[PDB]
């Protein structure tokens, strides 16, 4: 059994209550009211920022070529995927500086620092794992409501949620599972422990865009 | 105006929760069940040891004589403190495996790993502004509700308490505050955040302490 | 009447800079003198240059504030992207392969270098941790620039085309943004930032040292 | 049929430990030849080791578990309390401060070799830190068991005293516990701690090199 595999296992529970959340489901659907989702969108500059900056350090620590492969993936967190997010920000009537001095919430900025932490004080497969959660989450809430995507009536929506279904994010899930997957079998309770954590903060992070605090 | 008396003046909303929070305010009256105590004490474990974390690497870029004065502090966390802990845990019919083994709760996991990552990224003030919330609410806590601990039923909260009005903990609060005190002027929302996140950590963990969860 | 950090930087390491300027190795580069043997193990050994330059830039990356942050980690993404490619295909025209590289040992001078890189950006706040890189940046473009002259008159292509690269505006108006960013920092803790860019400047100088005697 | 992970790095490492046992600082340091102010400049450069080896070792202690982690605070805190205490007390037969060391400028290879360690201990997992610290505890006490004889026949008081430290029970169960501690760990990555190891070697006969130098 893949370390993964487990991982998922272990943390059953949990995506079962991300994937059945108000906000996640009304998203899919078509009925969240636009300002929750505004609200949400403008959480999700400090997430990006948080992704690169712990993804800059597991890669200070990898070795090449991963760190390599690694630093193109926090280069493109602060770059190509701000442009799409300040494209996103613009539907919503909103602003690259409306994200920047948005006040980020207290489990916004403890997810960032839980995936810095662990980055820091965690080998290279520690680091990752408390980013796969983020990643393959996405991926399988997609996959899960995907029938109430091409249903949903808000057109925000549906391209939102189309990038998690695409060939390329799927990949890079895929990527970022086989790195782990390849790794030893020792040490899988830490990993256990990180990923739990990294579900909970998923959960937590989609609570309170739904509570707008 | 003190940085430290600014910090202070602009958290005054959440301190003032954590001073009448019901977990603190039961545990200095004395009505306290003791399991809650005994929750709230196993969730120590945690604490100190990612104190002592965070302590750890703000020291490790510290100049001298700080960096010693500062790994003293950390030493002292591990080592004096763990014994007074582990002499805690022992008339709560507890030991220290236990509270190896317990399991930190999200909020637990998270605010630790806001020091840890704060203590990273940031200079020594800031790293050290990270930990003020701690070292000085729990000295605000007691002098606060000073008059009910001396009437408090409970043997084991009194002397749990009396640590936090003794002249060694308030001295060791006061040379936080000179260090941060004594620092430049320029930065100041930038200590402003990470104490307020700091400051809604505790209010965080004297919550989760009360829930049990 | 105050002159800016990195003048004071420039000024205060005047002697060894002239030591780099002038030494054997560099001298010889760019005249188009150095037998291609040491320009080879010189190569040989900027991988590992390469990737801890990276290491380096990541570390800073990871605890400076947007839009700088991101302004970084796209340096440290093109050091092991675009500059590996270019680096492969020097390695090429040299008869050698990005394995060979990989394979190499550092000498203990690369790695030290590296490491105090590395040491410097995790230790220091992020102006620091810039001050430790700006010697490799800087010195690189002030060398070509000083042997300007040398390299359009050098006889062996791979060199020329080598130091070519130093002089385009591009890696001028790169290195300046380097300048520009440390000199609207702060007035005060001069003297850590003088101390990392002459033990850079020490590094440097040790560097080419190295690349002359092979070891 | 396998040796230990510390055999194997003392095998790799034999030929610049010999370099080591039979420098001339060294050498004369425990036979009591060396001129005494050699000695005050080496001293004088243990200063910045002692911050660097504690500044390493905070960061180690700041990823390892409980209670290994408290084990590593603890002789974090030593070297900059009880230590400092010691090299104070040395500092002073010598006629020297602890002001005079604070301000004594660290030359290259000592800033390096601190760099190496704190560069360690912040890439790599524990053991590889530990590793990059290991040269520097194992060695000082090989030093002192290779030259017992010479020691304790050392005209110099200063000398003996400072050379007796290292031939201590403490201090040999301290440097036993670091290999027991690396020992334990898995048996890959082994290749990785070698090169630590033997980088870390390399610094300590380059430390002894340049306070034989006094530069």
């Amino acid at each position: 059994v893949m370390i993964t595999d487990k991982l998922r296992r272990d943390s059953e529970q949990i995506w079962k209550k991300i994937f059945e959340h108000p906000f996640v489901v009304q998203l899919y659907s078509g009925t969240l009211p636009l300002e929750k989702f505004k609200f949400y969108v403008l959480q999700d500059f400090n997430y990006l920022v948080g992704l690169t900056r712990a993804l800059a350090v597991i890669s200070s620590k990898a070795e090449y070529p991963l760190m390599a492969e690694l630093i193109e993936l926090a280069r493109d967190e602060v770059t190509v995927e701000v442009e799409n997010y300040v494209k996103l920000l613009k539907e919503l009537d909103l602003t690259l500086e409306d994200a920047i001095k948005t006040e980020p919430t207290l489990v916004n900025s403890a997810y960032m620092d839980f995936m810095l932490a662990t980055a820091y004080k965690g080998n290279i497969i520690e680091g990752l794992t408390a980013l796969l959660p983020c990643f393959w989450s996405y991926a399988e809430i997609a996959e899960y409501h995907k029938d109430k995507l091409r249903d949903n009536p808000i057109k925000i929506y549906r391209e939102w949620g189309k990038v998690y279904l695409s060939n390329e994010y799927l990949n890079l899930v895929g990527r970022l599972r086989k790195i782990i997957d390849s790794s030893g079998h020792s040490g899988y309770d830490r990993l256990r422990r990180i990923f739990i954590t990294g579900s909970k903060f998923e959960l937590a992070f989609w609570e309170m865009a739904w509570r707008g605090g």
